[PDB]
């Protein structure tokens, strides 16, 4: 595989986004992958709608949580492979309260057909995105509240409980790293991205990685 891969350098990644005070990160790992994944089948980058999710699967929580492969799975046998643009369908849960699903004067942003479940092995989801883009993946953020810059060595990692989004990876590094989209402003970490030493199962990154499948 490619010693680094930083899809921010491609162009394939939005800004960082705020999930303001709602456990809808499942949604923002979901849809941000989506994102990236429609501008690598050669349309334009475009900001898609969490609130969909959030508002809409029912398989999932809303702010208190979910899955992101219920998520991609919702999409494809429920929302027949459509996801709303964000403009269209504005994010509104950030005080904790998902207004209820609506589905007419939403537009459709992107289109997929599946998800993949990639394998639990760091380097096989390293080659993977080197060449099919971002994974979203859940990870155990518990440990990540004071997180400020640098690469994460000791992350605790015995519970998933946050979804985030692998954007990139540097095995050429003193200390080889991930590079990962979180939903929690600019503010926090590096604006906004986090860096965990990759190659140690840091967060449980490898255990529940995945991708929707465009086209
Ligand atoms: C989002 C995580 S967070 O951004 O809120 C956060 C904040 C501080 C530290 C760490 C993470 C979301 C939070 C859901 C929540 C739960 C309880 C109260 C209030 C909000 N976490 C997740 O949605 C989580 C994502 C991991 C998916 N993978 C997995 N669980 N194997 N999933 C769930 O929380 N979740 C899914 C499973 N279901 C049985 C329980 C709820």
């Amino acid at each position: 595989a490619p010693a680094a891969v930083d899809w921010r350098a491609r162009g394939a990644v939005t800004a960082v986004k705020d999930q303001g005070q709602c456990g809808s990160c499942w949604a923002f790992s979901a849809i941000g992958n989506v994102e990236c994944q429609w501008f690598l089948a050669g349309h334009p980058l475009t900001n898609l709608s969490e609130q969909m999710l959030v508002s809409c699967d029912k398989t999932d929580s809303g702010c208190s949580g979910g899955l992101m492969n219920n998520a991609f799975e919702w999409i494809v046998q429920e929302n027949n492979g459509a996801v709303y643009t964000e403009d269209s369908y504005p994010y509104a849960s950030g005080e904790g309260i998902s207004p209820p699903c609506t589905t007419s004067g939403h537009t459709v942003g992107a289109t997929i057909t599946g998800h993949v479940e990639l394998p639990q092995d760091e380097a096989q989801i390293a080659a993977w995105l080197a060449v099919n883009g971002p994974v979203a993946v859940a990870v155990d953020a518990s440990s990540w509240m004071t997180y400020t810059g640098g690469v994460m060595t000791s992350c605790v990692s015995e519970q998933l409980d946050h979804g985030v989004l692998l954007v990139g990876y540097n095995d050429s590094a003193a200390v080889p790293y991930w590079i990962i989209k979180n939903s929690w402003t600019t503010q926090w970490g590096e604006e906004g991205y986090i860096r965990i030493a990759k190659g140690s199962n840091q967060c449980l990154v490898k255990e529940e990685a995945s991708s929707a499948v465009v086209g």
